[PDB]
């Protein structure tokens, strides 16, 4: 029963107005906000998840074993831990700006509809999780990077998160359970 799912339609995710706390919903793709939930959403699915999410500090709600799952996209970069991957197995050598600029790119290319992550990371994730469309599989607090660790648990499922920078390179994660 108990389920993560925000019964949304894809590129959907809940955000929580500045004052009087209450929720609305945004489109990441056309930056549409609406109060209204939008055509395709599970009414009933939503409902119940919204009722769990004001009485979850206002958090999104996490499994049965209190993880999260995403997928996403790394760019490494020469001032990042490890500095070599799969496509570049004698190093990385591009600058921290030069991998901002080129997953800015991406961002992008990914919330216009251009283009999946899954996709994209496939061929250009740094990650050895690029053969797995960029999936990392269910994790808890504490087992990720602070940063990633942010990121990801604030997101609800359906999600893309900005570009969020940790000690491994810069990333784009998308929240799939």
């Amino acid at each position: 029963m108990a389920s993560t799912s925000t019964g949304l339609p894809p590129n959907w995710t809940i955000r929580v107005s500045r004052s009087h706390n209450k929720e609305y919903f945004l489109n990441q793709s056309t930056n549409e906000s609406s109060w209204d939930p939008p055509y395709g959403t599970d009414k009933e699915v939503l409902n119940a998840y919204i009722a769990k999410f004001k009485n979850n500090g206002y958090k999104p709600l996490v499994n049965e074993d209190g993880q999260v799952r995403v997928s996403h996209l790394l760019i490494k970069n020469n001032q990042s831990r490890k500095p070599k991957s799969w496509k570049s197995p004698d190093g990385i050598s591009r600058t921290r700006d030069e991998s901002i600029q080129i997953l800015k790119k991406h961002l992008e290319r990914i919330l216009s509809g251009e283009v999946k992550l899954s996709e994209l990371a496939n061929t250009e994730s740094d990650c050895s999780s690029h053969d797995r469309g960029g999936d990392l599989g269910f994790f808890s607090k504490g087992q990720m990077q602070p940063p990633f660790e942010e990121a990801a648990f604030n997101l609800h499922v359906g999600e893309v998160s900005n570009i969020i920078e940790t000690n491994s390179g810069v990333h784009i994660l998308q929240r799939t359970g």
